[PDB]
């Protein structure tokens, strides 16, 4: 038993990691069949990055200007093109380790896991969510632009996030593996807003099953309430209004620990209306929003992979 | 920027995980060169649990009792051996991705990366802290054991833990690679004292610095205090007593924030004196003790690996 915050075995990426450069500015690459994937603003100096004219800045650059280096090995480059925000880079050579993958674009409350990158080496793993106003809330340093999140399907990789930019609040945006970005952002160094950030009840509610199915009981009332009456609860306090789908979604779990997920609202309720009292849940003194369901679902199953 | 709980990537510890049967009992084991290492109570049925003989119970195995399967691949046994609680079966092939490994025994309040594992595939990734009491507080699930611990230092994969046995208490117990159990645990069903566990003080000071690197500080004060003063407040705590030691393993942090430890120590002081009001600290509404001083020193260093 126990419940930690877990991040999918990265192996089947890592070897997909690679080092990009272009004149002044290095980055990671995402290395599958004959083609590397990175952001397109590799080719800008740091001048550029104030309000670049993308298309201009990759005219004047060709293939020999594009060093991909795999470990230590030298990737001839032989096409260039820029879709959307990633810039796809045609090698010469297939890669030997290329797992089967998709590209997939998540929705915000869906929860992925990282590898933080930098020269093309791996650096460490951990598991987050794209929040509702599509930033994430990472560990990034200079040079970790290009590193991926990924989820994995038994042996499939499904890749949904490539870094790009920090913001000024120190939370992260980026795009997915066709280069557009989750929310509203630009690739350019200008204050963006990144707009309210709303918590994921339904991955809160799921939490507090964890919780349950882990022995932490305290939090459980003698009350109930209605979606709507909860719903009213949930906008005072910045959460998510709950639907008949999220319902369904906790259903397993419902039925796993016997608790109506109605009941488990009002539990919730009254947390938000009257807080901890310093004690945790979990081990946590917040609640914890990072949790899909299908996270709780197999954490506690077992779910393996390769 | 930003701080997150950050596991090592785990693509060298995948390469090595394998399934081992006994009987009707599964568990993983650890795959290097020709020997493949998993929990002695492998060997055991279900009643055998309650009081162990496990030389007795050796005696009565030979090497074709040990089925171990590498993926879908069946190696030869053709050697076992029992050291300590650990079971090292010999095979006919050494593991073609075995990498260059260490076996150290590490001391309470490291750190380290677990990969979860069953039937030999690997599930997920997190880290933690082995603590003052010696259990660990992960996620392990039935036929987890056998999953083990480590750190990486470049290219050098350092095990450290191998899982054996879940308390009554949801916190988890193990041995390192030789076989000897950390705390003093054994591998029996028979109800056994964690003991009480303690906070390590160090860590939570290299978290807050971690912090203050991070842009939260409004825990800092205008104090200060001494290192027996600050004991002092330890000890009514729970917190582990801290040394010159501590203090200079500290001291690198120190420097790049220009705050006195001492001066931390007083701010830490105040927080265990008067608690949260309701606020966080790298999102924590707790105070957090599993990063390491080097934890944090590498996580905004970006060192890398492999
Ligand atoms: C690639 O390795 C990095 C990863 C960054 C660096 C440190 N942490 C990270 O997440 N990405 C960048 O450095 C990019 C580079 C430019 C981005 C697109 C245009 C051309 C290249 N920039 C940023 O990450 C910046 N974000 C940003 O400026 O966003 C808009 C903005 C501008 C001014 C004020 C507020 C917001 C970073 C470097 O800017 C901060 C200084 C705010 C972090
Ligand atoms: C190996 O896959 C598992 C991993 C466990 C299972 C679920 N979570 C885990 O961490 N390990 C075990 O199942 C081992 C098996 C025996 C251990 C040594 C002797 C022969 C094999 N046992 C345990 O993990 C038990 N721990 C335990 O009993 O500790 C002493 C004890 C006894 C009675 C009361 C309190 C404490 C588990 C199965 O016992 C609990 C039911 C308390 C979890």
């Amino acid at each position: 038993s126990g419940f930690r915050k877990m991040a999918f075995p990265s192996g089947k990426v890592e070897g997909c990691m690679v080092q990009v450069t272009c004149g002044t500015t290095t980055l990671n690459g995402l290395w599958l069949d004959d083609v590397v994937y990175c952001p397109r603003h590799v080719i800008c100096t740091s001048e550029d990055m104030l309000n670049p004219n993308y298309e201009d800045l990759l005219i004047r650059k060709s293939n020999h200007n594009f060093l991909v280096q795999a470990g230590n090995v030298q990737l001839r480059v032989i096409g260039h093109s820029m879709q959307n925000c990633v810039l796809k880079l045609k090698v010469d050579t297939a890669n030997p380790k290329t797992p089967k993958y998709k590209f997939v674009r998540i929705q915000p409350g869906q929860t992925f896991s990282v590898l933080a990158c930098y020269n093309g080496s791996p650096s460490g793993v951990y598991q987050c969510a794209m929040r509702p106003n599509f930033t994430i809330k990472g560990s990034f340093l200079n040079g970790s632009c290009g590193s991926v999140g990924f989820n994995i399907d038994y042996d499939c990789v499904s890749f949904c996030y490539m870094h790009h930019m920090e913001l000024p609040t120190g939370v992260h945006a980026g795009t997915d593996l066709e280069g557009n970005f989750y929310g509203p952002f630009v690739d350019r160094q200008t204050a963006q807003a990144a707009g309210t950030d709303t918590t994921i009840t339904v991955n809160v509610l799921a939490w507090l099953y964890a919780a349950v199915i882990n022995g932490d009981r305290w939090f459980l009332n003698r009350f109930t309430t209605t979606l709507n009456d909860f719903n009213l609860v949930a906008m005072k306090y910045n959460y998510e209004p709950l639907t008949q789908d999220h319902v369904d979604i906790l259903g397993p779990l419902s039925a796993q620990t016997g608790i109506a997920v109605l009941d488990m609202c009002a539990s919730l309720k009254e947390l938000l209306q009257n807080g901890m009292n310093g004690r945790t849940i979990l081990g946590s003194a917040l609640l914890e929003d990072e949790f899909t369901p299908f996270d709780v679902v197999r954490q506690c199953s077992g779910v393996t992979f390769q």
